[PDB]
């Protein structure tokens, strides 16, 4: 059985550059079914038992672009063994916004902390093991330009899979949001897989139109969820989508502070 490694990150994070280094000239290109979004994959040049599934460069997993939808559907399909998340070290906080959402899918994340050579030139520093510790994911510093850390991150990702990793270490948000997520999980029951339950619970909280349309929820489930959102919005005096956005960035800021 092939180990399937999903490669994803923001646009201009160096994902293509790393894809090309990892796979060399041996790639397969097409489209995702029913859409014109490119579907690209390649075997790891130095370990052909590993397949890299490239995913479109995105900033978030929102319902508003074909590229974001392709990434989400693929990651929620449970076909990937590992997520290899390419992160631009020179724009860390902005890049980790997506990372928090990737962790929540329940497919173990490994980070290629890319552009590390640029960071050195800007007079900036990132303490890699502290960043890893506080994100709850492996992190390996890479440079696609200098060609460093690449084989190392691929090896880590290959040994950090849905088979090898036990409990999910997910970003923990404010107690008030966690209460809402917990109650949505109770309402969900077995309507979604345990592995991705948190992804779905957060999406429901923020009234993601794709999840709402796809899930077969009872009238009672929908009423329970509506109630949870209403009271949670009242206690934050903020709309549900904004609450989640603010909590993601707060977590990211805390991690980046504790990692310097
Ligand atoms: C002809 N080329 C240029 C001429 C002048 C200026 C830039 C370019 C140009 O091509 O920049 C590319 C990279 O080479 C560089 N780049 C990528 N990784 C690294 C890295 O680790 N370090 C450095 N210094 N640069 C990197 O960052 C860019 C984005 O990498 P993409 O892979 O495209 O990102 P997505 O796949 O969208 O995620
Ligand atoms: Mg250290």
């Amino acid at each position: 059985s092939m180990t399937e490694i999903a490669l994803i990150g923001n646009p201009a994070s160096g994902k293509t550059s790393l894809f090309n280094l990892i796979t060399g000239h041996n790639q397969r290109v097409g489209n995702w079914p029913g859409v014109t979004v490119e579907r690209k994959s390649g075997l790891v040049k130095k370990n052909k038992d590993l397949e890299i599934q490239d995913l479109p460069g995105i900033y978030s997993m929102s319902p508003y672009s074909p590229e974001e939808k392709v990434a989400r559907d693929y990651l929620l399909s449970q076909r990937a063994d590992s997520i290899l998340n390419v992160v631009d070290a020179t724009n860390l906080e902005r890049n980790l916004y997506l990372t928090t959402q990737l962790i929540e899918t329940g497919i173990p994340v490994t980070i290629a902390l890319n552009m590390i050579d640029v960071l050195d030139g800007q007079g900036k520093k990132i303490n890699v093991d502290k960043l890893s510790y506080h994100l709850g994911v492996p992190v390996v510093a890479t440079s696609a330009l200098k060609q460093t850390g690449v084989d190392q991150v691929v090896k880590k990702a290959a040994h950090t899979t849905t088979s090898t990793v036990g409990d999910l270490a997910f970003p923990i948000y404010d107690d008030r949001l966690e209460a809402a997520i917990s109650q949505i999980l109770e309402v969900l029951g077995n309507s979604v897989p345990q592995r991705s339950a948190r992804f779905y619970a957060i999406k429901l909280f923020e009234q993601d139109s794709l999840v709402e349309a796809e899930l077969d929820l009872s009238q009672f489930q929908r009423k329970e969820i509506e109630d949870i959102i209403r009271i949670t919005e009242e206690i934050f005096t903020e709309d549900a989508e904004s609450i989640v956005i603010n909590e993601r960035y707060a977590f990211i800021e805390r991690v980046c502070q504790m990692a310097e």
